């Protein structure tokens, strides 16, 4: 009946794990600010398992097949001949994660005659073309706050890694060297620097709370300013615009969604506004930053470092210039798919599927598109 | 007259820097808790310069030769035929940095007929044999607090780096891969975990303040408990002994000096007390952890990661097992010699020399051994 097409990334090359490094995941009561953790009616997995790969199946097979649904799992997602595009024509639901995203391009949504729900197992639905989903009445949902703390932790890690020159230094240790001067001729403390966040949402504000005790000057921007109390707790400095903020910052971190208003906000023009030796960490989306502008700004010294886990095209080509540029601290798109995060957004995925199929309302936090218009968290993009 | 022997690390392999990545270091007013930054009569360098390598000379040659002292700088420090051992015979002062340490072994202190001051440009004087210094009336001093905050940043960066599996993931990025499942089959959030510090000194407490907003549970141990007032601010949980603390901790960080009571405090015996999949970050000294005990603990799964910048011997042999073990996030000893940190301990170095040669007292907080007994900070070992 209702076909669920599920696009997950490949198992590890040495095989799906028969052992994890630890015996249980920490208990998270609620998210900061009070949003409750996902509330499926049950879960068919043990928290800490690898839920996000083809063998993990997000703990959904037994649930869906119990309610008579077809459940198709694949990692083959790129191309017109891919298993995704072939099973897409009559799928009722599509689930994919931003880390290995099933791109729902305009022509693919055109092919998906039966599609009623496009479900982002994670946060951020920029791989689903909103224009078509709004036009065609498809519902688009995501698991709000599932990995925001995971990404916030990754962000602070990469800031410190860039300022202190971690990645090149570790190369010297693994390669048999010592080379103190080679490591530290590009190594600074973060202490006292000015850090600016584009976006003080769930990730952005979590980053700012975590940076406060490093004795840094915290600046931020977005469309709607935060309440003074919050600004004063952390000592935040507000800016109407991004461009007003960049010249102040030793470090800039990006923490906004990807839609047209924010695409290529970091480019050859805006990059001129940064101090010399500025650092950028982008854990939001790759297309927020003009790819080759970052490279050129690295090669010229405008930037002393770039780091992130987000790229475009998500499965970044082996030749992607960010992989080999100087002063890079990049990782694949992994921040939001830590084993701790997977436990939450796999339950959230199930909560949404239960709500969708039982005729119960999908959390307003979760909603991006519903009933042919933006809805819930999507209306606030 | 009066010879000052100074051991510094080599210049970068591609040459001493002419163009630095940034234009200026942030201005730090005082250290946390109120200790004033170093107070020399002048500095003959620009903060942000590379003062710790042989060409930097810690900004000391012009000062020293102005007052008639001989000034000898070398990086050749290990071996009986080394320039350091052949110049130590009649040196009145010896300066070396922990990151490239001139080991003042008992046999070398015996040959040092004119030695009166052993100045640690940094923190931790374990490269100088304490017993011989006490027996011989030599003064031993270090620039307390000069890079305690720098190390606190390195620790939190390496905790996150280990828990989240940063280094192996970056290898997947630089090598042309994607391999999400390979990265995250060993990646967790830090949120909610329990972190324990051995030592809540200048580094330890700075680490604990920085970990608070990560929503981790914070434990600590040392010989003397901290004021509950402070304990209640960070929500610290106190433990009488280390062995009492280890079973609770998902992460343990070592932040104590190297003495007999702390040497090899992590060994095949105590490691049995750790949770499976525990993380250790050691930015204190290499000999706090039995080298092969760590390796064995990694291979068995007792530890899910080991990271630090401190090893033994330093310089670490190319075959050091910590450089190639699984789940390692090592860097050479660089935390305390970031360009920001060098500016401070090069000034402190000059302050102490001025105090020493002018007959003015060295600050109590700088003193380790003086006049045949432990002194100042060294009295608190
Ligand atoms: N694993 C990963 O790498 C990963 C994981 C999760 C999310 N992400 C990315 O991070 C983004 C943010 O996540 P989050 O949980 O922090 O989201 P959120 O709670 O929706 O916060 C988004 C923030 O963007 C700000 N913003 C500033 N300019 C904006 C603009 N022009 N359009 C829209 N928003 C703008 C918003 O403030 P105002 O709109 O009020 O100005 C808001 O503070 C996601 O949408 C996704 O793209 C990445
Ligand atoms: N990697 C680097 O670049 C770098 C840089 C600076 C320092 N370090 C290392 O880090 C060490 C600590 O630095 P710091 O600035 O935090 O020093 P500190 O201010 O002297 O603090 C040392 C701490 O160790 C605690 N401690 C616990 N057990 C101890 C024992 N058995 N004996 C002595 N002290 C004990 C002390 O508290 P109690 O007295 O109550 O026990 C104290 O809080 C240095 O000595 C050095 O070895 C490394």
């Amino acid at each position: 009946s209702a076909k669920i097409l599920c696009v997950l990334y490949d198992d590890p090359v040495d095989g799906y794990p028969k052992t994890y490094a630890r015996d249980d995941l920490p208990k998270i009561d609620h998210y900061p600010g009070g949003q409750t953790l996902p509330t499926p009616k049950a879960i068919d997995f043990t928290p800490g398992a690898l839920l996000g790969s083809v063998s993990g199946e997000l703990g959904l097979r037994k649930y869906l097949e119990a309610n008579g649904h077809t459940f198709v799992v694949t990692s083959d997602k790129d191309g017109p001949d891919s298993v995704f595009e072939r099973e897409l024509v009559d799928a009722d639901v599509v689930i994919s994660q931003p880390f290995w995203p099933a791109y729902l391009t305009p022509e693919r949504i055109a092919k998906a005659k039966n599609l009623k729900l496009a479900l982002t197992a994670g946060i951020g639905s920029d791989h689903v073309d909103l224009q078509s989903a709004i036009d065609r009445g498809i519902t688009v949902a995501e698991v709000t706050y599932c990995n925001s703390i995971s990404v916030a932790e990754h962000v602070v890690m990469m800031i410190l890694g860039l300022v202190r020159n971690y990645i090149p230094s570790h190369d010297w240790a693994r390669k048999g060297g010592w080379n103190i001067a080679d490591c530290v001729e590009h190594s600074y403390d973060l202490e006292g620097m000015t850090v600016g966040s584009v976006g003080a949402g769930r990730i952005g504000l979590a980053v700012l709370r975590r940076l406060a005790p490093f004795d840094v000057k915290l600046h931020y921007t977005q469309r709607h300013r935060l309440p003074e109390a919050v600004e004063k707790e952390l000592g935040l400095v507000w800016h109407d615009t991004r461009e007003d903020m960049y010249p102040h910052c030793d470090v800039v971190t990006l923490n906004v969604p990807l839609h047209p208003e924010t695409e290529h906000m970091i480019n050859d023009e805006t990059l001129k506004l940064f101090k010399r030796g500025a650092y950028i960490v982008n854990t939001a989306r790759g297309k927020l930053a003009d790819r080759d502008a970052i490279v050129r700004a690295i090669e010229s010294g405008q930037l002393a470092g770039y780091a992130g886990d987000v790229w475009f095209p998500q499965p970044a080509p082996k030749d992607h210039p960010w992989r080999t540029m100087k002063w890079e601290g990049m990782t694949p798109h992994i921040s939001g798919t830590s084993l701790s995060a997977q436990a939450r957004y796999a339950a959230g995925t199930r909560e949404i599927l239960e709500c969708f199929f039982e005729g119960r309302p999908i959390r307003d936090e979760y909603l991006i598109v519903q009933g042919g218009a933006l809805a819930g968290t999507g209306a606030k993009v």
